[PDB]
């Protein structure tokens, strides 16, 4: 199943941060669209306390080391590696899988190599505090540009792109 | 005079990394053609130093707190603050005054709120090591796109963004 990274950031690369209503209204329709079309999303446990309740209509898989449980079918705390949710999740007939979020967990698959395209929303802001993308990993991933729309008349852009691989 | 930040990154905010020529061909004619527009670049000792020479055809101001001599008209050394910076060149006749980096001189413009609009280029690549755009601090800034531009056929991005 292919990766890939579904995100919202500012300018400087933060994925969270203490600004109010930062994230946009379309951006989040987009979310919505996209992750639903996808089926899934993966995040982890801090990702999962802020946004509080599982994602409708979304098998929701939360990654964590301690055994937890919830009784509610459409969400599952799953202890594994970033290939083990992977194959979880190929089990269950997903053939994209869309990891939505965590400085740990993004981190953790790119450390790994396991992302296909990333997904990218730029809000228009430049935000002084706030979380990084990741946190660090040996090297770097070549990109190439596959869509660009502009949300709204502000500025929110959307961006799409995928991992460049060398192939025979 | 309005501030402008010029400068290139990769997607996760990196303005530095180890990869030999990330910088792509587009982006640095691209960046020629802006700042001598504008007339000007200041900058920090450390991007100074990595750069070598003054570029041509603009006035380099290097933010140096150390009193250092120039016999180069285009090369200056200028100890002072970003506002210091800012009125020196509006003295000097500029609109605009175009601040090309170094972590150090980004973070200090930033603290003191001079900035007016971000020219950012994005280079097709996600660094996993690198210098970030600015070291952390207190406050955020809304901005405004004003346009974007796809510099060449793997995707490197040219926007341009007005603080709100």
């Amino acid at each position: 199943a292919k990766v890939i990274f579904v995100l919202a950031m500012d300018v400087s690369g933060k994925i969270a941060s203490s600004v109010e209503s930062w994230s946009s209204f379309e951006d989040r329709k987009n979310f919505r669209k996209i992750t639903t079309e996808i089926g899934n999303v993966v995040m982890g446990r801090i990702t999962f306390e802020e946004i509080g309740r599982p994602l409708p209509e979304r098998l929701n898989v939360v990654l964590t080391r301690r055994p937890k449980t919830s009784n509610n079918p459409s969400l599952v705390f799953f202890n594994g590696s970033p290939a083990d949710v992977v194959k979880f999740l190929e089990g269950k007939g997903y053939e994209r899988v869309a990891v939505i979020g965590g400085k740990t967990v993004f981190t953790e698959f790119l450390r790994e190599k396991l992302v296909d395209e990333l997904f990218v929303t730029v809000e228009p802001y430049v935000f002084g505090k706030g979380i990084p993308f990741f946190d660090e990993f040996e090297g770097y991933f070549p990109l190439k540009l596959l869509e660009m729309r502009r949300l709204n008349e502000r500025g929110t852009l959307f961006l799409k792109y995928s991992v460049e691989k060398s192939h025979r």
